[PDB]
């Protein structure tokens, strides 16, 4: 019975806990009286040992730079599960399915995509997840499967279609205020100059808007319209890595249109960037019917972002 715990700070941690010296040793009974474990902005390496923890709960990780978090997937009696980190991608939390009384799981501000989705759905008991600030999460239905999520907070992240939200069982609660939709995970179509509309005699360049294929979708079809400010904190259009002027540019709901274009101009085309909000206010749209009782469903105010090759 003595516990093998390789990294320096882990271990002067847990000592501490125990009110013990830094470096002093700690035994299998040791570790199965711990109830919390709390690793914050210290460095941890390598989180060796932590498997003895059989009893513990409660696990917050935050910032601890773990090469990954592969031993934590045994502690089959924990309750609440934080891990956050600028640095955790996702490859470094390894299947989750084994944390079965796991009843609140925060995976938020980190580096997340969407492979953690296939870790984390099949949680039985989990009834709130956190993956807000993961700028590369754009899609949320596989969490469809999650038999008790009840709420779910993606805010900040790059989710796009809210299409099949009701296949979720037991989700009351939807938080997703502020997409950025390509954000991190970038979004480009190669396009031949066909697909665009330009006008010899106006000398205008007309871009539709059908070009934006991940445009927000509510569960319900609705396709709110993009802003039609042409201020640079509403609207960012580029031609050839150059940022439009506000004033050359004119958005319907069909498309944008930007006048003073050459001939020259649309020969030498060959890159672009839609970046705008979408006009999508809390009121705009309709909530499906199992966020209407005392739940909340808020797909406010995205942002899209899209890069174009031009042929």
């Amino acid at each position: 019975d003595n516990v093998n715990i390789p990294d320096s700070t882990f271990k002067a941690y847990l000592n501490g806990l125990l009110g013990q010296a830094s470096t002093a040793n700690i035994t299998e009974a040791q570790m199965d009286s711990l109830t919390y474990i709390t690793l914050a902005n210290i460095n941890v390496t390598d989180l060796t040992g932590i498997e003895y923890a059989h009893n513990i709960k409660d696990l917050t990780i935050n910032n601890i730079h773990a090469t990954n978090y592969n031993q934590i997937s045994g502690l089959s009696n924990l309750e609440r599960l934080r891990i956050m980190g600028a640095d955790v991608t996702s490859d470094k939390i390894p299947n989750l399915s084994g944390l079965t009384n796991l009843t609140l799981l925060d995976l938020s501000h980190s580096a997340h995509d969407d492979s953690i989705l296939t870790k984390i759905n099949t949680l039985p008991k989990v009834t709130s997840i956190d993956l807000s600030y993961n700028g590369a999460i754009t899609d949320i239905m596989p969490l469809k499967t999650m038999p008790e999520l009840k709420s779910l907070n993606i805010q900040f992240d790059g989710v796009h279609d809210y299409r099949g939200i009701e296949d979720f069982p037991k989700l009351n609660t939807l938080l997703a205020y502020s997409q950025t939709i390509g954000g991190k995970k970038l979004i480009n179509s190669d396009i031949k100059s066909s697909k665009l509309t330009y006008n010899a005699e106006n000398q205008t360049l007309y871009v539709p808007f059908s070009l934006m294929t991940e445009r927000t979708v509510n569960y319900d079809g609705y396709v709110p319209d993009f802003v039609k400010s042409t201020a640079s904190s509403d609207t960012y259009f580029t031609m050839n890595e150059q940022q439009v002027n506000g004033n050359r540019l004119t958005i319907t709901s069909d498309g944008l249109t930007v006048s003073d274009v050459s001939k020259t101009d649309f020969d030498n085309l060959e890159k672009m960037e839609y970046n705008a909000r979408i006009d999508l206010s809390y009121q705009s749209y309709n909530t499906p019917e199992q966020f209407q009782n005392g739940g909340s469903y808020t797909i406010s105010m995205p942002i899209y972002d899209h890069y174009f090759t031009v042929d």
